[PDB]
Protein backbone atom coordinates (compact mmCIF):
# COMPACT_ATOMS: atom_id res chain seq x y z
CA UNK A 1 0.00 0.00 0.00
CA UNK A 2 1.17 3.62 -0.39
CA UNK A 3 1.75 5.29 2.60
CA UNK A 4 4.15 6.84 5.16
CA UNK A 5 6.40 4.84 6.88
CA UNK A 6 5.87 4.07 10.75
CA UNK A 7 7.24 1.88 13.72
CA UNK A 8 5.05 0.24 15.84
CA UNK A 9 5.79 -2.42 19.02
CA UNK A 10 4.53 -5.59 19.74
CA UNK A 11 4.72 -8.82 21.43
CA UNK A 12 6.15 -12.03 19.91
CA UNK A 13 4.96 -15.71 20.50
CA UNK A 14 7.71 -15.77 23.14
CA UNK A 15 6.45 -12.51 24.62
CA UNK A 16 9.31 -10.73 23.79
CA UNK A 17 8.92 -6.91 23.19
CA UNK A 18 10.11 -5.54 19.47
CA UNK A 19 9.89 -2.87 17.24
CA UNK A 20 8.41 -3.55 13.99
CA UNK A 21 8.67 -1.48 10.52
CA UNK A 22 5.09 -0.63 9.69
CA UNK A 23 3.33 1.87 6.58
CA UNK A 24 0.09 3.77 7.82
CA UNK A 25 -2.47 4.90 5.43
CA UNK A 26 -5.96 5.21 7.59
CA UNK A 27 -4.62 1.63 9.04
CA UNK A 28 -0.90 0.44 10.28
CA UNK A 29 -0.41 -2.01 7.90
CA UNK A 30 2.69 -4.84 8.44
CA UNK A 31 4.20 -3.32 5.25
CA UNK A 32 8.23 -2.71 6.03
CA UNK A 33 9.53 -0.18 2.96
CA UNK A 34 13.32 0.09 5.19
CA UNK A 35 14.51 -3.36 3.24
CA UNK A 36 14.30 -3.89 -0.47
CA UNK A 37 11.21 -3.62 -1.74
CA UNK A 38 9.32 -4.09 1.32
CA UNK A 39 8.24 -7.12 3.81
CA UNK A 40 5.05 -7.64 3.60
CA UNK A 41 2.80 -9.68 6.05
CA UNK A 42 -0.60 -11.11 5.81
CA UNK A 43 -3.53 -12.34 7.94
CA UNK A 44 -4.62 -16.13 6.43
CA UNK A 45 -7.24 -15.73 9.18
CA UNK A 46 -7.40 -19.43 9.80
CA UNK A 47 -8.24 -20.65 5.98
CA UNK A 48 -5.62 -21.47 3.29
CA UNK A 49 -6.49 -18.86 0.50
CA UNK A 50 -3.06 -17.12 0.02
CA UNK A 51 -2.18 -14.53 0.30
CA UNK A 52 -5.07 -13.22 2.87
CA UNK A 53 -5.32 -9.59 3.59
CA UNK A 54 -2.32 -7.41 4.34
CA UNK A 55 -2.13 -7.20 8.28
CA UNK A 56 -4.04 -3.68 9.48
CA UNK A 57 -3.96 -2.01 12.58
CA UNK A 58 -5.95 0.67 14.38
CA UNK A 59 -3.05 1.71 16.48
CA UNK A 60 0.39 0.52 15.42
CA UNK A 61 -0.03 -1.63 18.89
CA UNK A 62 0.64 -5.32 18.20
CA UNK A 63 0.25 -7.03 21.91
CA UNK A 64 -3.04 -8.61 21.26
CA UNK A 65 -2.30 -13.06 21.60
CA UNK A 66 -3.60 -13.13 17.79
CA UNK A 67 -1.10 -10.57 16.96
CA UNK A 68 1.80 -12.42 17.63
CA UNK A 69 2.80 -14.72 14.74
CA UNK A 70 2.39 -11.23 12.72
CA UNK A 71 5.03 -9.55 14.70
CA UNK A 72 7.66 -12.62 14.26
CA UNK A 73 6.95 -13.58 11.13
CA UNK A 74 7.07 -9.78 10.08
CA UNK A 75 10.75 -8.85 12.12
CA UNK A 76 12.02 -12.44 11.81
CA UNK A 77 12.42 -11.73 8.30
CA UNK A 78 13.68 -8.55 8.22
CA UNK A 79 16.46 -10.16 10.21
CA UNK A 80 17.20 -12.78 7.90
CA UNK A 81 16.85 -9.67 4.99
CA UNK A 82 19.86 -8.17 6.93
CA UNK A 83 21.64 -11.25 7.37
CA UNK A 84 21.90 -11.90 3.52
CA UNK A 85 22.37 -8.15 2.94
CA UNK A 86 25.39 -7.66 5.32
CA UNK A 87 26.91 -11.16 5.26
CA UNK A 88 26.62 -12.10 1.90
CA UNK A 89 25.64 -9.13 -0.19
CA UNK A 90 22.38 -10.42 -1.18
CA UNK A 91 19.50 -8.06 -1.94
CA UNK A 92 16.57 -10.11 -0.74
CA UNK A 93 16.04 -13.74 -2.01
CA UNK A 94 16.47 -13.12 -5.61
CA UNK A 95 19.49 -10.59 -5.22
CA UNK A 96 17.62 -7.90 -6.74
CA UNK A 97 15.18 -6.97 -3.05
CA UNK A 98 12.10 -8.91 -4.29
CA UNK A 99 9.53 -8.15 -1.80
CA UNK A 100 9.08 -11.08 1.07
CA UNK A 101 5.33 -11.73 2.03
CA UNK A 102 4.32 -14.14 4.44
CA UNK A 103 1.26 -15.70 5.06
CA UNK A 104 0.23 -16.44 9.55
CA UNK A 105 -2.44 -18.11 10.94
CA UNK A 106 -2.22 -20.20 7.69
CA UNK A 107 -5.23 -22.94 8.33
CA UNK A 108 -6.21 -24.48 11.97
CA UNK A 109 -3.81 -26.34 14.22
CA UNK A 110 -1.11 -26.63 11.26
CA UNK A 111 1.99 -27.97 12.74
CA UNK A 112 4.39 -26.48 10.16
CA UNK A 113 5.88 -23.85 7.46
CA UNK A 114 6.63 -23.61 4.13
CA UNK A 115 7.62 -21.82 1.08
CA UNK A 116 4.73 -22.10 -1.22
CA UNK A 117 7.22 -20.49 -4.42
CA UNK A 118 6.38 -17.24 -3.69
CA UNK A 119 5.92 -16.35 -0.03
CA UNK A 120 6.52 -17.58 3.40
CA UNK A 121 3.06 -19.14 5.36
CA UNK A 122 3.21 -20.51 8.66
CA UNK A 123 0.97 -22.66 10.68
CA UNK A 124 -0.18 -21.70 14.51
CA UNK A 125 0.44 -25.52 15.41
CA UNK A 126 -1.87 -27.47 17.39
CA UNK A 127 -0.23 -25.93 21.00
CA UNK A 128 0.90 -29.68 21.65
CA UNK A 129 3.21 -30.47 18.64
CA UNK A 130 3.81 -26.45 18.17
CA UNK A 131 2.93 -23.07 18.63
CA UNK A 132 3.23 -20.36 16.25
CA UNK A 133 5.91 -21.50 14.15
CA UNK A 134 7.12 -17.95 13.28
CA UNK A 135 8.15 -17.98 16.86
CA UNK A 136 11.23 -19.53 15.74
CA UNK A 137 14.02 -17.36 13.65
CA UNK A 138 15.76 -20.89 12.61
CA UNK A 139 12.60 -21.45 11.00
CA UNK A 140 11.81 -18.13 9.26
CA UNK A 141 15.18 -18.22 8.10
CA UNK A 142 15.07 -21.89 6.82
CA UNK A 143 11.76 -21.18 4.67
CA UNK A 144 13.54 -17.99 3.07
CA UNK A 145 16.39 -19.60 2.26
CA UNK A 146 13.96 -22.44 0.27
CA UNK A 147 13.68 -18.89 -1.67
CA UNK A 148 17.47 -18.29 -2.09
CA UNK A 149 17.91 -21.76 -3.05
CA UNK A 150 15.06 -22.28 -5.54
CA UNK A 151 16.26 -18.47 -7.31
CA UNK A 152 20.16 -20.10 -7.23
CA UNK A 153 20.93 -23.48 -7.18
CA UNK A 154 17.46 -24.61 -7.81
CA UNK A 155 17.79 -28.26 -5.81
CA UNK A 156 14.84 -30.58 -6.86
CA UNK A 157 12.63 -31.29 -3.66
CA UNK A 158 13.72 -35.51 -3.91
CA UNK A 159 16.17 -37.64 -3.19
CA UNK A 160 19.68 -36.41 -2.29
CA UNK A 161 19.25 -32.86 -4.14
CA UNK A 162 15.94 -32.67 -2.18
CA UNK A 163 18.28 -33.34 0.93
CA UNK A 164 21.06 -30.78 -0.04
CA UNK A 165 17.77 -28.00 -0.61
CA UNK A 166 17.17 -28.59 3.42
CA UNK A 167 20.74 -28.54 4.76
CA UNK A 168 21.34 -25.38 3.23
CA UNK A 169 18.03 -24.17 4.73
CA UNK A 170 18.86 -25.52 8.46
CA UNK A 171 22.69 -24.31 7.47
CA UNK A 172 21.43 -20.60 6.86
CA UNK A 173 18.30 -20.92 9.60
CA UNK A 174 20.67 -21.41 12.25
CA UNK A 175 23.25 -19.27 10.61
CA UNK A 176 21.09 -16.54 11.07
CA UNK A 177 19.49 -18.06 14.81
CA UNK A 178 23.76 -16.68 15.41
CA UNK A 179 23.30 -13.31 13.62
CA UNK A 180 20.79 -12.44 15.62
CA UNK A 181 22.63 -13.82 18.65
CA UNK A 182 19.67 -14.72 21.19
CA UNK A 183 21.21 -18.16 22.62
CA UNK A 184 21.47 -19.40 19.27
CA UNK A 185 22.06 -23.13 18.54
CA UNK A 186 22.89 -25.78 16.15
CA UNK A 187 19.62 -27.60 16.76
CA UNK A 188 16.14 -26.81 14.22
CA UNK A 189 12.85 -25.19 16.17
CA UNK A 190 13.23 -25.83 19.51
CA UNK A 191 11.23 -22.56 20.48
CA UNK A 192 8.29 -23.45 18.89
CA UNK A 193 8.39 -26.89 19.36
CA UNK A 194 6.41 -29.12 22.05
CA UNK A 195 5.56 -26.03 24.54
CA UNK A 196 5.43 -29.29 27.16
CA UNK A 197 8.97 -30.59 26.66
CA UNK A 198 12.22 -28.85 27.82
CA UNK A 199 15.10 -28.89 25.50
CA UNK A 200 14.02 -30.96 22.28
CA UNK A 201 14.10 -29.68 18.71
CA UNK A 202 12.65 -31.25 15.77
CA UNK A 203 16.43 -31.72 14.00
CA UNK A 204 20.19 -31.44 15.61
CA UNK A 205 22.82 -30.65 13.64
CA UNK A 206 25.13 -31.31 16.25
CA UNK A 207 23.77 -34.53 16.54
CA UNK A 208 21.46 -35.73 13.70
CA UNK A 209 20.55 -39.19 15.51
CA UNK A 210 19.24 -37.51 18.68
CA UNK A 211 15.92 -37.17 16.60
CA UNK A 212 16.20 -40.66 14.55
CA UNK A 213 18.02 -38.87 11.59
CA UNK A 214 21.02 -40.54 9.32
CA UNK A 215 24.87 -38.99 10.74
CA UNK A 216 26.66 -40.83 7.97
CA UNK A 217 26.07 -41.74 4.49
CA UNK A 218 26.06 -45.35 5.30
CA UNK A 219 22.94 -44.93 6.90
CA UNK A 220 21.04 -43.05 4.65
CA UNK A 221 17.36 -43.52 3.72
CA UNK A 222 16.66 -44.73 0.25
CA UNK A 223 12.98 -45.32 0.29
CA UNK A 224 9.89 -42.92 -0.94
CA UNK A 225 8.52 -41.51 2.75
CA UNK A 226 9.55 -37.76 2.68
CA UNK A 227 10.12 -37.23 -0.87
CA UNK A 228 12.97 -39.74 -0.26
CA UNK A 229 13.62 -38.41 2.64
CA UNK A 230 14.88 -34.72 2.31
CA UNK A 231 14.32 -34.27 5.68
CA UNK A 232 15.70 -37.34 7.08
CA UNK A 233 19.05 -37.45 4.77
CA UNK A 234 19.64 -33.66 5.51
CA UNK A 235 21.45 -34.85 8.98
CA UNK A 236 23.88 -36.13 6.69
CA UNK A 237 25.52 -32.51 5.63
CA UNK A 238 23.89 -30.79 8.51
CA UNK A 239 26.59 -33.06 10.38
CA UNK A 240 28.99 -32.09 7.92
CA UNK A 241 28.20 -28.20 8.08
CA UNK A 242 28.51 -28.70 11.99
CA UNK A 243 31.70 -30.22 11.57
CA UNK A 244 33.73 -27.82 9.24
CA UNK A 245 32.45 -25.01 11.83
CA UNK A 246 32.54 -26.28 15.26
CA UNK A 247 35.23 -29.51 14.82
CA UNK A 248 35.04 -32.51 16.30
CA UNK A 249 35.85 -36.47 15.47
CA UNK A 250 33.11 -38.42 14.33
CA UNK A 251 33.29 -42.00 13.31
CA UNK A 252 37.10 -41.59 14.13
CA UNK A 253 37.69 -38.99 11.40
CA UNK A 254 39.33 -36.08 13.10
CA UNK A 255 37.68 -32.18 11.83
CA UNK A 256 39.60 -29.35 12.68
CA UNK A 257 36.72 -26.88 12.96
CA UNK A 258 37.06 -23.31 10.62
CA UNK A 259 34.04 -21.41 12.24
CA UNK A 260 30.99 -20.33 11.23
CA UNK A 261 31.71 -17.26 9.16
CA UNK A 262 33.81 -19.53 6.73
CA UNK A 263 31.04 -21.92 7.05
CA UNK A 264 28.81 -19.51 5.90
CA UNK A 265 30.90 -18.17 3.24
CA UNK A 266 31.44 -21.88 1.69
CA UNK A 267 28.26 -22.87 1.25
CA UNK A 268 26.92 -19.70 0.01
CA UNK A 269 29.33 -19.76 -2.17
CA UNK A 270 28.60 -23.70 -3.16
CA UNK A 271 25.07 -22.51 -3.41
CA UNK A 272 25.76 -19.82 -5.48
CA UNK A 273 28.43 -20.23 -8.05
CA UNK A 274 28.42 -24.73 -7.88
CA UNK A 275 25.36 -26.08 -7.15
CA UNK A 276 22.74 -27.61 -9.85
CA UNK A 277 18.74 -28.54 -9.28
CA UNK A 278 20.29 -32.20 -9.91
CA UNK A 279 23.51 -31.95 -7.57
CA UNK A 280 23.94 -35.31 -5.48
CA UNK A 281 26.11 -35.31 -2.23
CA UNK A 282 29.15 -35.97 -3.79
CA UNK A 283 28.78 -32.82 -5.86
CA UNK A 284 28.33 -31.22 -2.70
CA UNK A 285 31.69 -32.08 -1.48
CA UNK A 286 33.30 -30.77 -4.64
CA UNK A 287 31.31 -27.61 -4.96
CA UNK A 288 32.23 -26.91 -1.43
CA UNK A 289 36.11 -28.05 -1.77
CA UNK A 290 35.70 -25.73 -5.14
CA UNK A 291 34.27 -22.63 -3.28
CA UNK A 292 36.97 -23.24 -0.09
CA UNK A 293 39.97 -23.27 -3.19
CA UNK A 294 38.43 -20.22 -4.39
CA UNK A 295 37.96 -18.09 -1.22
CA UNK A 296 41.44 -19.87 0.79
CA UNK A 297 43.28 -21.67 -1.49
CA UNK A 298 43.83 -25.47 -2.53
CA UNK A 299 46.27 -25.85 0.50
CA UNK A 300 44.84 -23.91 2.65
CA UNK A 301 43.06 -25.36 6.69
CA UNK A 302 39.37 -24.49 5.12
CA UNK A 303 39.83 -26.64 2.12
CA UNK A 304 41.69 -29.35 4.48
CA UNK A 305 38.68 -28.78 7.00
CA UNK A 306 36.01 -29.09 4.00
CA UNK A 307 37.45 -32.74 2.99
CA UNK A 308 37.52 -33.98 6.64
CA UNK A 309 34.19 -33.24 7.35
CA UNK A 310 32.79 -34.80 4.27
CA UNK A 311 34.83 -38.33 4.76
CA UNK A 312 33.68 -38.14 8.77
CA UNK A 313 30.13 -38.49 7.14
CA UNK A 314 31.74 -41.23 4.14
CA UNK A 315 30.23 -38.72 1.26
CA UNK A 316 32.87 -39.22 -0.68
C1 LIG B 1 12.15 -25.61 9.68
C2 LIG B 1 11.05 -26.24 10.28
C3 LIG B 1 9.79 -26.25 9.43
C4 LIG B 1 8.72 -26.80 10.32
C5 LIG B 1 10.00 -27.01 8.08
N1 LIG B 1 8.88 -26.78 7.07
C6 LIG B 1 10.20 -28.51 8.28
O1 LIG B 1 11.35 -28.91 8.46
N2 LIG B 1 9.15 -29.32 8.20
C7 LIG B 1 9.35 -30.81 8.30
C8 LIG B 1 9.26 -31.29 9.74
C9 LIG B 1 7.85 -31.53 10.23
C10 LIG B 1 7.11 -30.32 10.58
C11 LIG B 1 6.00 -30.64 11.56
N3 LIG B 1 4.93 -31.55 11.07
C12 LIG B 1 8.37 -31.52 7.37
O2 LIG B 1 8.48 -32.79 7.26
O3 LIG B 1 7.58 -30.84 6.70
CA1 LIG C 1 -3.41 -2.86 17.79
CA1 LIG D 1 17.95 -23.24 16.70
CA1 LIG E 1 9.96 -28.38 23.38
ZN1 LIG F 1 12.64 -26.93 4.41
Amino acid sequence: ITGTSTVGVGRGVLGDQKNINTTYSTYYYLQDNTRGNGIFTYDAKYRTTLPGSLWADADNQFFASYDAPAVDAHYYAGVTYDYYKNVHNRLSYDGNNAAIRSSVHYSQGYNNAFWNGSQMVYGDGDGQTFIPLSGGIDVVAHELTHAVTDYTAGLIYQNESGAINEAISDIFGTLVEFYANKNPDWEIGEDVYTPGISGDSLRSMSDPAKYGDPDHYSKRYTGTQDNGGVHINSGIINKAAYLISQGGTHYGVSVVGIGRDKLGKIFYRALTQYLTPTSNFSQLRAAAVQSATDLYGSTSQEVASVKQAFDAVGVK
